[PDB]
């Protein structure tokens, strides 16, 4: 009855899960999607055909097809986003926690995960939905989508392997939310779409996009943008990249049918195998198969969208991670380890630079060098370290973003910005990496109010009050409750640029966020490399 | 018989000149040159021609053809370094101070006065050589040279207008040292050449000419370096320059001969009038004619030749100002004053990055602005005139003078460097303008010492310290006296680049003199402009 819901396609039965002394409703692995498999891989996705009976929604469904890290085997910090669930080309499902009792017509927030568009499951334990539904009353979805070749593979031209078909996919499961969202007690006019990583670019890429517009009310970014270097490519690279991976496999290369029917007989984990080797560069914070500005999906080049307000005027609530560059140095670059401090000698410095901007000429090499060392101490390992950590999340997350903000601010209907800095207290990565890209999701989904997971009670109180943000902006569009005699998160506006810190600390507001760096990287970098 | 003196080309009778509670010796005014006059304008000097009789040397000598500063006329400030005797072209006269009574053969030093290759006078009151020739029992020297057009006009080929005289009066007035100077007590195989802006240039220049190399032991470089953007032009740019002057007087342009001998009958004020007005770009701190790469006085380009160690090996003292920027701000660009603070906006700002770099391109300028800007604080009046107060100083002398030193010391024997940061108690400019260009030449020639001037005495004991600096490393190629209690000045080395503050404080010892700046000015903005 309440676990027993008729839906447009049909009905499901969910599960009456524990959430701390409590207990709410979960439908788990509801199919929004025909699977795409055989001769539907790389194909637009279809909508699930209607089922009789009651499609059994009480356990995760299968994670899509992935790279699977295997550099720290058993280890907690790398594990816990790794697929949790079999890996299957049919993945194409959703989740959704709805509070007990049902509410009548409460407000809906729908995960969009990330990993750089090549990983990623909507069934990890850092996304379970359970906390942030129950403790302030939404319904939560998280939906899937195809990632790496599956989801993103681009011949342009072709429609059978037309490219953003994992884009696609998120907005079927929205499309999926708005028709449906309805019998489980929420409001298909009051969606709002958050993500992290690659998630939140899609989340940018959906407030973009005329086709999704009109499937969801407002949107939440966390660390990711749509106009991010590594989250789209141009028709040419994406068809570059395809041929190639057709050439590592051995592939008839003579035609787009030709190609992809012999990229549809291999095994997903023979594409997978081969996945970074069609990348142009030796690089980190690159992906090879990744969003194409196709004309369709993205009408014009996302700088010119961005420039004449042709986008979806709302409401955004977004921010970043104070080191979001260490992960991405920790796995790639020369000199760093888990297990030590990492300082990084001048020629792992300039290796990592290298790295980091792969796509720069010597000269705007010497300038991002120039930009970041201290020639008083250039030997300094620790500042080597942090100056290298600093150049990976300014110019992949950062920056990126701060281009995004203040874009959207001069057409959008009010913007809210933050900086997350806080280091968790129970984190099992080394100190150097600081506060960690994508450890802002923990807080997010509520996982310290867990005893079992040993945050300090300062850090309960600070993910409740980011659940409070996040679900009240979704609510009203604004982040702060009215009449409260807490501190206001100002809005951000053009002249003032205003932003508050997230952390255990009562709220600091702050102006123009890591601004000298990113007038290098938005400004003067962009027009060195378009000049030389 | 102290003050009768025979030399190689006739007697000379100087004066007997009370300084302080004593007295010492004064030549005013020994010829060493022709009078460059009439058919012998732009030409090379040639020798002075030996005189009967007795010249009567107790009288300063006429000044050379300048452009005169009327900005603030009757101001001290300004007027200190205006010519005080008649212009003529008839001006190659040198000074010599002599202790009483007369040593037997003692240490030398020669100054020779700057003012960007346009302009000088060794009559100045500040450069009067009788206090350091007193206190420290030195002959000093005050050498003259031809400026402007008259000293530096360069047409390559031409045997009429070489270019360089005015460093071929210097050279001459060295040579006369070398020959004479054992006739006054000196010794000439201990001669320090010293000078300040084109002075500091021009003693660069000496190290580096074959032809100046055997006519002086050691050297001093205030303010100035011989690589110092306005300190020379190419062959092409002066001859150029040349011709512009021409076609400002409407003369013949068809020949080297036609134009010369039009320019050669030109009354000199003439020639001053429209000297500005061959400049390639409306700029600040450049200035029309100065020494030119010729092939000759210097045989290859100034780079080469230090990359090369092709240069005079010797011992070296050198050093800056902290604000070498403000005087040619006050003087060339929008919002500064002699009677306020010189708040500057933005939009001045931006207009005194293009006036200070007027060679650089649009890129170029960006990368300059991005430098030396606070986008936190892009308004700030006071940061913004400091700001270009410090690109005008980097960029003209400081990392000029780094660059110098850098190289030199690679092949030298023995450098000495100094940061002068103390403003005068007594200055009569406002204090916006900080620790001026030129304004530590009044503590070198001891002008604290004098009561009546009203410094205080730490200053003077701070005009002591320097004048004993300087006159010991003249007497030994080291400004520390050895079994000595002081402080002492370190060796700037390759590898730990130490320098000196010279301040009325406690010495302290820096290293890397500017060395994020000059990184900018001496790596990256020139590749910068060489892709560009
Ligand atoms: C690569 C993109 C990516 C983004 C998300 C965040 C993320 C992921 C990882 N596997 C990580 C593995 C090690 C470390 Cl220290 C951090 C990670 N983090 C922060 C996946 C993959 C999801
Ligand atoms: C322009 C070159 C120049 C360098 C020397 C120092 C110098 C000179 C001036 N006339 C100055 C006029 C005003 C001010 Cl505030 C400073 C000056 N200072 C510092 C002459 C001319 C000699
Ligand atoms: C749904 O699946 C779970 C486990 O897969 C099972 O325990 C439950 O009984 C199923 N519901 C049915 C078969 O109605
Ligand atoms: C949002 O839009 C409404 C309706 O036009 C307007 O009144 C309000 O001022 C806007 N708020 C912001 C922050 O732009
Ligand atoms: C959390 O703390 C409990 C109680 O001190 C301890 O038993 C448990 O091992 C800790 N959990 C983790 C994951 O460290
Ligand atoms: C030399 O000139 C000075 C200054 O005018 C004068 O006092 C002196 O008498 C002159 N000497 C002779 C011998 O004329
Ligand atoms: C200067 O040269 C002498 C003689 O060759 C040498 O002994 C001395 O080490 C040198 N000093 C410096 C500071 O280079
Ligand atoms: C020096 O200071 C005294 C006392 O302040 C003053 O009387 C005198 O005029 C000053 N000298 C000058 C040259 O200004
Ligand atoms: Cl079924
Ligand atoms: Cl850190
Ligand atoms: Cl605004
Ligand atoms: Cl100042």
């Amino acid at each position: 009855s309440e676990l027993l819901v008729n839906t447009k396609s049909g009905k499901v039965m969910g599960t009456r899960v524990p959430v701390l002394s409590s207990h709410i409703s979960a439908f788990l692995g509801i199919p929004f999607a025909e699977p795409p498999v055989g001769n539907m891989r790389f194909r637009r996705p279809e909508p699930k055909k209607p089922w009789s009976g009651v499609w059994n929604a009480s356990t995760y469904p299968n994670n899509c097809q992935q790279y699977v890290d295997e550099q720290f085997p058993g280890f907690s910090g790398s594990e816990m986003w790794n697929p949790n669930r079999e890996m299957s080309e049919d993945c194409l499902y959703l989740n959704i926690w709805v509070p007990s009792p049902r509410p009548k017509s409460t407000t809906v927030m729908v995960w969009i995960y990330g990993g750089g568009f090549y990983s990623g499951s909507s069934t990890l334990d850092v996304y379970n939905g359970k906390y942030l539904a129950y403790t302030e009353e939404v319904v939560l979805v998280s939906l899937s989508y195809r990632v790496g070749a599956f989801g993103f593979l681009a011949l342009h031209g072709s429609q059978e392997a037309p490219g953003n078909v994992g884009l696609l996919d998120q907005r079927m499961a929205l499309q999926w939310v708005h028709d449906n969202i309805q019998f489980f007690g929420g409001d298909p006019k009051t969606v709002t779409i958050f993500g992290e990583s690659a998630g939140g670019a899609s989340v940018g890429m959906h407030i973009l996009s005329p086709g999704s517009r009109d499937l969801f009310r407002r949107a939440i970014l966390q660390s990711g943008s749509p106009n991010c270097p590594w989250a789209s490519v141009s028709v040419a690279e994406g068809r570059r990249r395809a041929v190639e991976l057709g050439r590592n496999l051995n592939c008839n290369l003579n035609s787009d049918e030709e190609l992809i029917h012999c990229l549809r007989e291999k095994k997903p984990q023979e594409l997978i195998d081969v996945e970074w080797n069609v990348l142009p560069f030796d690089s980190i914070f690159r992906f090879s198969f990744v969003p194409v500005i196709d004309g369709e999906f993205f009408p014009t080049s996302l700088e010119s969208m961005l420039n004449s307000g042709n986008f979806k005027k709302t409401q955004i609530l977004l921010g970043v991670n104070k080191d979001e560059g260490s992960f991405f140095l920790l796995y790639g670059a020369p000199g760093f380890s888990k297990d030590s401090e990492s300082k990084i000698s001048r020629e792992d410095f300039m290796s990592g630079v290298k790295l980091s901007v792969p796509h720069a000429n010597d000269l705007g090499l010497d300038a991002v060098t120039l930009q970041y060392t201290d020639w008083m101490d250039d030997n300094n390992g620790i500042k080597n370290r942090d100056g290298l950590d600093d150049i990976v999340g300014d110019h992949n997350v950062i920056c990126p973003l701060m281009h995004f903000v203040n874009k959207y601010t001069k057409f959008g209907n009010g913007t809210y910005l933050y900086f997350f800095n806080h280091r968790a207290s129970n984190l099992v990565w080394p100190e150097w990496m600081g506060v960690i890209h994508g450890y802002e999701i923990e807080f997010v989904f509520g996982l310290p109010l867990v005893k079992e997971l040993n945050y300090t009670a300062e850090e309960e109180a600070l993910s409740r009050r980011i659940m409070h943000y996040w679900a009240t902006f979704a609510k009203t569009g604004n982040p702060n409750e009215p009449h409260s005699q807490e501190s206001k998160w100002p809005l951000f506006t053009t002249k003032e640029q205003k932003f508050i810190d997230l952390n255990t600390e009562p709220m600091k507001v702050h102006q123009r966020l890591r601004v000298q760096m990113c007038v290098f990287w938005n400004q003067f970098l962009p027009k060195l490399l378009n000049a030389t």
